[PDB]
């Protein structure tokens, strides 16, 4: 009607739980989406308690179902939408030759599948909204191919050149949407890595800023706001 | 008795491709969803050499039961070659695209090609001589203006497969990925499907990763994985 929401998929835990945290910090109203419904709810009382204002909308969803990504939409369309971000995802790690390929079958609808098609329904109906974002999150293993994660590493591939692609054509056509990826990296004694809060500090920098790429570089873990990577025709 | 298995066969690249190996005397698995196209491509090959055995299977890959249930009926076969060629593309803006066509894009691009490959991969390994041929696309490596997903579907598939490829090397198997990735008409460069075909049995033959032509040279160079790797 007249509030404005900040939608944020795979929100009950990790990054998008404190990237709800983050937004709600500054002031926005949140739908958060998940499978586990208890989960979210708990995050919806932490962010009122905090700040009693704020509108905040569970919805519990399996978004690997095709006919549940459409049907979400469709549910958020009495909400002007100011902000999509595309968590929700998951990872497994394997050689390929044993792989679990249901496991397989998920990281396909819910990394690639369910990110491009949310994507693709906001690029339509909101392209020509002022102040609108789309945020992807793909990971450190959508631009470096790492060993044991070759499956995970392509669907990241696919996040990041199709949101690279999706930035440069906005760009192109003047639109006022802007598109943006997050490319986060990673015996926590030794090996360097960020928290799920600072991970959504760096969602916040990518979003106040106009860089398409906000990139955690996997051997220094400095976090860099940066121009797409891949080769552009 | 040994089968070269090529998605994709009832035309363009997939068709000239089964002659191409038809020619070097391997028995064929065709697959597409056209059956007539790919029992006359049956007919043809029969016709120039007799003593072949070529299956025809026509379903659709789009569907992932479909993928599945055609891989057990692979197991009743010796697989020397499996080429992931099934694909299309789809060309426009983002904002106005047939998101139908972005669905069977993807369960096609990328879960057949992906499924297929795993579980070949799975039985075939420690296999001697066996290979594993997908099909990207230039645009598998570059980002092309009004196909950023279907570039994307690419950059699935190229990067899958180079990721595969190492893979198989450091665990020392006999099995080998590659990926081939092709690129009025009087004015600009382009490949036919037979000179593309060609391309692909130069990467079969070779010992490269990558098969690739360049867009604005339209050369066609054998080469190593060309995205980072960890
Ligand atoms: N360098 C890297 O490779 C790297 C590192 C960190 C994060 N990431 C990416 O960042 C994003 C967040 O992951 P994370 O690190 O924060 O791990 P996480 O704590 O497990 O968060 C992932 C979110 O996805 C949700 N979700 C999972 N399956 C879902 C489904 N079918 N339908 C709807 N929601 C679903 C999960 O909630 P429910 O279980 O309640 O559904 C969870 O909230 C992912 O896209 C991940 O790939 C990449
Ligand atoms: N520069 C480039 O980027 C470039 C250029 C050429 C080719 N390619 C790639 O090379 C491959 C071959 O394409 P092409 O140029 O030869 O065009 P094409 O003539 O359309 O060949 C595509 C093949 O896929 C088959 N197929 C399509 N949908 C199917 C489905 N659901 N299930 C089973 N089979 C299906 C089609 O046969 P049916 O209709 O009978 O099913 C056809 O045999 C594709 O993956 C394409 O992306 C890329």
């Amino acid at each position: 009607k007249e509030y404005k929401y900040t939608v944020i998929t795979g929100a009950s835990s990790g990054i998008g739980y404190e990237a709800a945290k983050a937004f709600a910090k500054r002031g926005k109203n949140l739908i958060i989406i998940a499978r586990r419904r208890e989960k979210l709810e708990e995050l919806k009382k932490e962010i009122l308690h905090y700040n009693r204002s704020l509108k905040v909308i569970v919805k519990s969803i399996d978004l690997s179902i095709t006919s549940n990504v459409y049907s979400l939409y469709d549910e958020l369309k009495n909400y002007n939408i100011e902000t999509l971000v595309n968590n929700a995802g998951f990872g497994d790690y394997s050689k390929v030759n044993n792989q679990n390929l249901e496991k397989v079958e998920s990281m396909l609808s819910l990394n690639i599948e369910a990110l491009v098609i949310l994507s693709s329904l906001f690029v339509r109906d909101y392209e020509k909204i002022e102040g609108t974002q789309l945020i992807n999150i793909s990971s450190a293993g959508g631009y470096t191919i790492v060993p044991n994660a070759v499956i995970y590493c392509a669907t990241k591939f696919f996040v990041s050149s199709f949101t690279e692609g999706l930035a440069r054509e906005l760009i192109e056509a003047k639109s006022n949407l802007k598109a943006k990826v997050l490319a986060p990296a990673a015996q926590e004694k030794f090996h360097k890595y960020h928290t799920s809060k600072q991970m959504a500090e760096f969602l916040i920098k990518l979003y106040d800023n106009d860089y398409i790429v906000g990139k955690v570089d996997r051997n220094s873990f400095k976090f860099t706001l940066q121009n797409p990577i891949f080769d552009y025709a």
